[PDB]
C-alpha cells in the first residue's frame, strides 16, 4: 500500500481526460491546444488553471484527500524506469527539492497552478520523462510491458484475453456479447473492463462515469434513469452493475454507450481528434481501422 507509479497507459489516460474535460471547443481551441501540446502552462488564465489542476490531481502528484504535493512520489515514479528514461538522478533528487517547497494553500486552481508554475517551469522535461509525457518515451515503456493495454488495443479487447487464458474457449470467441452467463471468467473481464473505463476503482462505482458515457451517445436527458437503474441494483461487483444495466429497459443504450468506449478506450485520441458519435455502424468501421496496418 505504498504509492505506486504509474505506467504508461495510466498516464496517457490522465492526459486525454484532462484534455476532453479542459480544452476549448470550436475557435479558440487552438490557442490552448498548441501551448498545452507544447507543455506550457500558458496562457495564465482559469481555464489553464483548472487544466493545470487535473493534470497535477491525474498524475497523483496533488492529493485532493491531504490537500497537498507529494514530493516523496516523484522519486517512486522515476525508480519505476529508471533503466528506460534513464533520467538523472541528481536532476530527480532537484525536482522533488522544488515540489517539497510549493505551497498548495487552498487547494484551488488558481492556488495550484501558482504553486506548481514555477517548478515547472524548472523541471518541465523531466517531468515529462518521469511520467510518460512524450510520444516516444511512453513508446518505449509500452515496449517494455507488453503486459499493459496497449495504444489501439480496446479494454474489452486486453481483459477478454486476460479473462480466458485457460482450458474454457472464450465465451466472445466469435465477438464479445452481452450474454449474462454468471461464469466466473466473465465476472473476472467485467471487472477488468469497468476498472480500465474507470466505471469502478476500489471505493466502488463511480456512476457519473457511465452517465458521461450516455452524454456522449447524445442520450443526457438519460441521466435520471442510468442514476436510477444503478442506484437499485443489488450487489457491488462490476458484473453486478452490469447485469442491472443489460437487463434494464435501458439495455440498447447501454449497448451502444460501451461499445463507443471500447472504441474510445482503443484510441485516447479519439475526441481530441475533433470525432464524435454517429451510430453504432460507424463504431464497428472504426474498430476495423483500428485492425489494419495504419490503425485509422
Amino acid at each position: 500500500q505504498p504509492w505506486k507509479a504509474l505506467d504508461a497507459e495510466q498516464a496517457l489516460y490522465v492526459y486525454k481526460r484532462c484534455y476532453e474535460d479542459h480544452l476549448p471547443s470550436g475557435s479558440d481551441r487552438k490557442t490552448y491546444m498548441t501551448l498545452w501540446n507544447a507543455w506550457r502552462l500558458e496562457p495564465n488564465d482559469a481555464i489553464t488553471h483548472c487544466y493545470a489542476k487535473c493534470v497535477l490531481t491525474g498524475l497523483q502528484i496533488y492529493d485532493p484527500q491531504e490537500n497537498a504535493f507529494k514530493s516523496d512520489r516523484i522519486p517512486v515514479q522515476y525508480q519505476a524506469y529508471k533503466t528506460i528514461t534513464q533520467s538523472k538522478q541528481k536532476e530527480v533528487t532537484e525536482y522533488q527539492k522544488a515540489l517539497a517547497a510549493a505551497n498548495a494553500k487552498s487547494g484551488s486552481c488558481v492556488d495550484l497552478y501558482n504553486a506548481y508554475l514555477p517548478v515547472h517551469n524548472r523541471f518541465v522535461n523531466l517531468s515529462r520523462q518521469l511520467y510518460h509525457g512524450t510520444v516516444e518515451g511512453a513508446a518505449k515503456i509500452y515496449a517494455a510491458m507488453p503486459e499493459i493495454k496497449q495504444k489501439g488495443e480496446s479494454f474489452h479487447a486486453y481483459c477478454e484475453k486476460r479473462a480466458w487464458k485457460g482450458n474454457k474457449q472464450s465465451e466472445w470467441k466469435n465477438g464479445r456479447r452481452y450474454k449474462l452467463t454468471g461464469s466466473p471468467e466473465l465476472k473476472d473481464a467485467i471487472d477488468c473492463i469497468f476498472r480500465g473505463l474507470r466505471y469502478m476503482d476500489d471505493t466502488g462505482l463511480k456512476v457519473d462515469e457511465i452517465v458521461r458515457d450516455f452524454n456522449l451517445i447524445n442520450k443526457s436527458e438519460l441521466e435520471p434513469e442510468v442514476r436510477s437503474v444503478l442506484a437499485s441494483c443489488k450487489g457491488s461487483e462490476a458484473y453486478d452493475y452490469y447485469v442491472c444495466l443489460v437487463n434494464s429497459r435501458l439495455k440498447q443504450h447501454f449497448k451502444n454507450a460501451f461499445d463507443f468506449h471500447e472504441l474510445r478506450s482503443a484510441d485516447y485520441a479519439y475526441l481530441l481528434r475533433g470525432k464524435v458519435y454517429e451510430n453504432p455502424e460507424k463504431v464497428k468501421e472504426e474498430m476495423k481501422k483500428l485492425n489494419t496496418t495504419v490503425h485509422f
